């Protein structure tokens, strides 16, 4: 997150590190067993980390568990980022309490304008490399589609959008990838791509969680 605030420990208590190693992407608790990623994050050995603050520190209320199954969309393209999503389920439910908590599924897409709230652990700098300990947090409103298509011509789906600033200075940035963009108590975004960070005329863009609800729940009820 470039350009954002310290959120304060647990107070994003749906948003994931996902660890293999070392933190490399985060995603969003859906329910007890399941996590909503990007599909571009996908890799073997995942274990998500729910209840973090500070990634390289345990502070008391982490809960680590491995991953079951990963599930890519079925129609992800990796070549234009179309279908951004997956789905991860854990070896056993997690503990619900203040501090880990789900995120609930859009009932409808949200409109141009709607302020929403971007969190994660990647990059704070749009020009070199600086990465944090504790978890980021932008404000950033929905930009018109035709604001988002305007800024990259040719490349934005009607599974996309863009939220941000069109000035620059506030984005999401790499390692922040699968992380939630939540607008209205609903998770209506995932981290997906951008050009470069934080950059005039580029804004953040985003997979449009409210197209992928059945999906998601037909999934989950399946797995
Ligand atoms: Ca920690």
């Amino acid at each position: 997150i470039v350009g954002g605030y310290t959120c304060g420990a647990n107070t994003v208590p749906y948003q994931v590190s996902l660890n293999s190693g070392y933190h490399f992407c985060g995603g969003s608790l859906i329910n007890s067993q399941w996590v909503v990623s990007a599909a571009h994050c996908y890799k073997s050995g995942i274990q998500v980390r729910l209840g973090e603050d500070n990634i390289n520190v345990v502070e008391g209320n982490e809960q680590f568990i491995s991953a079951s199954k990963s599930i890519v969309h079925p129609s992800y393209n990796s070549n234009t980022l179309n279908n951004d999503i997956m789905l991860i389920k854990l070896k056993s439910a997690a503990s619900l309490n203040s501090r880990v908590a789900s995120i609930s599924l859009p009932t409808s897409c949200a409109s141009a304008g709607t302020q929403c709230l971007i969190s994660g652990w990647g990059n704070t700098k749009s020009s070199g490399t600086s990465y944090p300990d504790v978890l980021k947090c932008l404000k950033a409103p929905i930009l018109s589609d035709s604001s988002c298509k305007s800024a990259y011509p040719g490349q934005i789906t009607s599974n996309m959008f863009c939220a941000g600033y069109l000035e620059g200075g506030k984005d999401s940035c790499q390692g922040d990838s699968g992380g939630p963009v939540v607008c209205s108590g609903k998770l209506q975004g995932i981290v997906s791509w951008g050009s470069g960070c934080a950059q005039k005329n580029k804004p953040g863009v985003y997979t449009k969680v409210c197209n992928y609800v059945s999906w998601i729940k037909q999934t989950i009820a399946s797995n």
